[PDB]
């Protein structure tokens, strides 16, 4: 949008959050050690009023071993929300990643997804079941007062539009998922909001798969309040109208729709990464500033249908984007960011990518000035 304008300290800038007070919830994505920085902390209370962890609600994280919960981490989180004023999100209460392996383990200790007796098989169903029933029980009972929102179930559809899979599915068939929605109604009450979270909502078959599936749970009776879009995208894909008749196909079943985990990767996919931020051209900044102001402008003009969007960060000096940002050398040793050009070796996830609208000096980038305008 505007280059012109400076790139000045974060904590001197309007706040983002009363600029979209009306539409939607602004959210950040944290670990407990960013409460302890104090610019992180100040970033919260400035820009923020929705708070969402990056981790330590995994289900690994709350139940590393059966019977050993661990709400220390969490805990800090929610007191930190209460404090100051903000909605949390809980993520997330099933996965296929970051999930404790003794969930799938029969009585003598060998993997359920073996099994071949048809009867066995049923038993590891209800065994599974009701473990799945007891972790969701002891969260919901901790939190139901705090954290109004819940990512219930996360990527549970697959690419490919069957559902994922995981072993969830292999040893309990969709009942997982339907059991998962009611565990959470039957301990949180009616006021606390049900989510089920994916990536690439946008994207045929998941799209339909997805709405699919949750038009039949609905029909079935199983409590379900929303969708969660996890919305990893690109500069240029997907498009904003792909985004907008995701948004709307799922407003049309009664669902809320939430962002809870936006990046704007500088990158396509897979992505050729810059090995740092300095080696970032300063184009690419306009560029996604660009894609963020036509994104938000979409957001506001479906603020109807949108409760909250969440940053999965808070400023650019951490991103789990740095992960994938994979750096491609040629034999000379230079660096290959074009998509299709030859190169001799790859350094994965060492480079640097740049989701945010916060720089990570704090500072404001051209998507702030993109989106906290009113063009
Ligand atoms: O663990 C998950 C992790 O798997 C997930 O990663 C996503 C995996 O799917 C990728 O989807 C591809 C994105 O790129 C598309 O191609 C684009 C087409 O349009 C333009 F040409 C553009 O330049 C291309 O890049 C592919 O068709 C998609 O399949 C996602 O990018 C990943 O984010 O992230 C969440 C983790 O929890
Ligand atoms: O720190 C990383 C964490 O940020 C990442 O979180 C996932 C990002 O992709 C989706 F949004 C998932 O729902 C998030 O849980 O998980 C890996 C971890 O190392
Ligand atoms: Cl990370
Ligand atoms: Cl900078
Ligand atoms: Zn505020
Ligand atoms: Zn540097
Ligand atoms: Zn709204
Ligand atoms: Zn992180
Ligand atoms: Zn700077
Ligand atoms: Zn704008």
């Amino acid at each position: 949008s505007y280059a012109k304008k400076p790139h000045i300290s974060a904590l001197n800038a309007p706040q983002l959050d009363q600029r979209y007070k009306n539409e939607f919830t602004i959210g950040a994505a944290v670990e407990p050690y960013q409460l302890q920085n104090e610019k992180d902390v100040q970033m919260l209370k400035r820009h923020f009023n929705s708070i969402v962890a990056e981790n330590v609600m995994k289900p690994i994280s709350i139940q590393p071993e059966e019977g050993k919960f661990n709400f220390e981490q969490a805990d800090r989180i929610v007191k930190f929300a209460k404090a100051n004023g903000m909605d949390i999100r809980f993520h997330t209460l099933v996965w296929h990643s970051q999930v404790p392996q003794w969930f799938f383990l029969d009585k003598e200790g060998k993997p359920m997804v073996n099994e071949t007796d048809p009867v066995k098989r049923e038993q590891n169903k209800q065994l599974l079941l009701k473990r799945l029933e007891t972790h969701i029980k002891t969260i919901v009972e901790r939190y139901k007062d705090d954290i109004k929102y819940w990512d219930v179930v996360n990527e549970v559809v697959g690419d490919d539009g069957k559902l994922r899979n995981s072993p969830w599915y292999q040893i309990a068939g969709i009942d997982y998922i339907k059991v998962a929605f009611q565990a959470a109604r039957k301990y949180g009450g009616d006021n606390i909001k049900l989510y089920m979270n994916d990536y690439n909502t946008e994207v045929e078959p998941k799209r339909t798969a997805l709405y699919n599936l949750v038009k039949q749970l609905k029909e079935e009776g199983v409590p379900i309040d929303g969708i969660g879009h996890q919305s990893h995208i690109q500069i240029g894909w997907p498009s904003e109208a792909e985004i907008e008749k995701t948004i709307n196909m799922f407003a049309a079943l009664g669902l809320d729709n939430q962002i809870t985990g936006l990046d704007v990767s500088m990158y396509g996919w897979p992505p050729r990464a810059y090995p740092t931020y300095d080696a970032i051209p300063k184009q690419k900044f306009l560029d996604q500033a660009a894609r963020y102001d036509r994104l938000f402008k979409l957001y506001e003009k479906l603020s109807d249908k949108i409760s909250n969007v969440t940053f999965w960060g808070i400023a650019d000096n951490h991103t789990w984007l740095d992960s994938r940002a994979d750096v491609y050398y040629d034999a000379n040793g230079n660096v290959v960011v074009d998509p299709n050009a030859p190169y001799a070796k790859v350094e994965k996830g060492k480079g640097k990518d740049a989701p945010f609208v916060f720089g990570p000096d704090y500072k404001v980038k051209p998507a702030y000035w993109a989106i906290i305008d009113h063009k």
